């Protein structure tokens, strides 16, 4: 009532826990609102002569482990080293990346996977989200993992004051989001290809629909006032706290709230602001547990509801949605569609044969929103952190499991029941090799024909196919298994060595016997 004197009012029920915070309670705070950033100085000369030139050539976006964020930082740090060089050079040394796609070398993999452990920011509420809250996840050094989880204790022990039973139905509190935050790809086509201020009402239909619930696993920093959107921020969310929400105060009215809390979505409408629209979300804090409640029972649902339809034994578990952030309903929604356009689009005794194949590992198709360094599935598997890759998606043969990151985007993946069927390509891969050769196992790929025949047609699909032949095959196992035909008559026409191969290792595996 009034935005000055809401503001006012809460700054008021916060202003002797203000007046209380330490120096160290207050440096913290600032902390969490601002990351410690990477200087770019400090890096570029830790760096040898001959990794300066390499990181100067680079083809930063070839990588496919990297985020934009990783991506654009190294992109600085490009120039900076060349920032010393004739304009000629740095035009001409540029003016080839149009037409540049070229799987990095293998020694330009090693390096970036190194570098990238030094490029990384302080950033608790990342850290946060990233894990999903399980901060103790070896997916950073052991030091820095240990300071995150002393900042994120004392941060707990700060944030004891709640909202209380007088304000929490009086206010509404404010946060502006990036679209691309929780679905980078509906986000890059969700805003009407042809009048950006509009929007989508194709797909807004398609992201409301399956938004139920969100969590946040982190800090959401939220304004007393409703702030103008800025660039990409087309998302407008109208929180309500519930009367034992904890928060603290911070300066220019805005309230941090406490980690780990529950948001049931309320509406979620089009509306207009001036002149563009914007997407507005009404939700309301709940007890994170009524929605973890619900992501266990649907995890339940759909490991019966497919151990009948694979033929498996009922308690099998197959299934798993390690969901933890702000789009949590969609990923759980998402997993039923990706299932299903799986068992729509490849024959049937390719899936029990090869899903079983993965049961006898105890593998999982893992079903997340946190990194895919923070999935035990992967990590247990990886001791060291420079190998341990987050993207997409991700087969991991030591432990028989599709991992699936929902938030990202893959390359040239029109949705992720397509990054599915591809990840399933590699586990078809390892099925296939393995009964070739029970008592020495390895990768169908690894086979000198494979090779011969990756030497050959291993340019002939996607950009992404060229890779390596682990995801040629994949590659070429996702196209011809498309749902539009054209996909898949390409693979046989422009790849017919690769496609019969394929084929003929599906017949071998549908023939063994059991
Ligand atoms: C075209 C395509 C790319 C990915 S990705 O963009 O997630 N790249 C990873 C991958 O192929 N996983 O199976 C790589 C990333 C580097 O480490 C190995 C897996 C996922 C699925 C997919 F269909
Ligand atoms: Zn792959």
């Amino acid at each position: 009532l009034s935005r000055y004197e809401k503001w006012e009012k809460i700054k008021q029920h916060y202003q002797h826990w203000s007046d209380s915070l330490s120096e160290e309670g207050r440096g913290l705070l600032k902390k969490l609102q601002i990351p410690i950033e990477p200087k770019k100085d400090d890096i570029i000369h830790s760096l040898s002569q001959e990794e300066k030139e390499l990181l100067k050539r680079i083809q930063i976006d070839s990588s496919d482990f990297l985020s934009t964020e990783e991506k654009e930082f190294l992109k600085k740090l490009q120039i900076d080293i060349r920032d010393s060089l004739s304009e000629e050079e740095k035009e001409l040394l540029n003016r080839i990346q149009v037409d540049s796609s070229n799987p990095l070398s293998e020694k330009e993999k090693e390096f970036l996977k190194k570098l990238k452990l030094d490029i990384q920011p302080y950033d608790i509420n990342q850290r946060l989200q990233d894990t999903g809250g399980l901060i103790d996840s070896p997916s950073i050094n052991l030091d820095v993992r240990k300071q995150y989880k002393r900042d994120i204790q004392n941060i707990d022990a700060l944030l004891h004051q709640s909202i209380g039973s007088t304000l929490y139905n009086k206010i509404y509190l404010y946060e502006n989001m990036n679209i691309n935050n929780l679905t980078a790809t509906l986000g890059a086509d969700l805003v009407d290809s042809t009048d950006n201020t509009k929007i989508n009402r194709g797909i807004f239909n398609e992201f409301k629909k399956n938004f139920k619930y969100s969590i946040s696993s982190n800090y959401m920093i939220v304004d007393i006032n409703e702030r103008p959107a800025l660039d990409n921020e087309r998302l407008k969310w109208r929180i309500q706290l519930s009367p034992d929400t904890r928060a603290g105060y911070l300066e220019n009215g805005k309230l941090i709230l406490q980690r780990n809390i529950g948001l049931e979505i309320k509406d979620v409408q089009i509306i207009k602001q001036s002149e563009k629209e914007y997407i507005r979300i009404d939700a309301k804090v709940v007890p994170k547990s009524k929605i973890d409640t619900k992501i266990q029972e649907a995890q339940l649902n759909i490991n019966q509801e497919w151990n009948k339809a694979l033929g498996l034994p009922k308690y099998t578990k197959l299934i798993t949605f390690n969901v933890h952030n702000r789009y949590a309903s969609n990923i759980v929604e998402s997993a039923y569609l990706i299932l299903n356009e799986w068992k729509n689009n490849i024959q049937s005794d390719l899936i029990k044969k090869v899903t079983n194949y993965l049961v006898d590992g105890n593998g999982r198709f893992v079903f997340t929103d946190i990194t895919l360094p923070n999935i035990a599935e992967q990590y247990t598997h990886q001791d060291e952190i420079y190998e341990q890759v987050h993207s997409k998606g991700l087969y991991v043969p030591e432990s028989r499991s599709i991992l699936l990151h929902g938030p990202s985007k893959g390359v040239e993946l029109r949705n992720d029941s397509e990054g599915f069927i591809h990840e399933f390509g590699h586990a078809v891969d390892d099925y296939a090799g393995y009964l070739l050769d029970k008592n020495q196992s390895d990768l169908v790929t690894n086979s000198k024909k494979f090779i011969d025949i990756f030497k050959e047609e291993g340019s002939n699909l996607t950009s992404y196919g060229r890779t390596n032949e682990a995801e040629f095959f994949a590659e070429a196992f996702r196209l011809m298994h498309s749902t539009d035909h054209a996909e898949r008559l390409k693979v046989q026409k422009n790849a017919p060595k690769t496609f019969q191969f394929i084929n003929d290792q599906i017949k071998f595996i549908i023939n063994s016997l059991v």
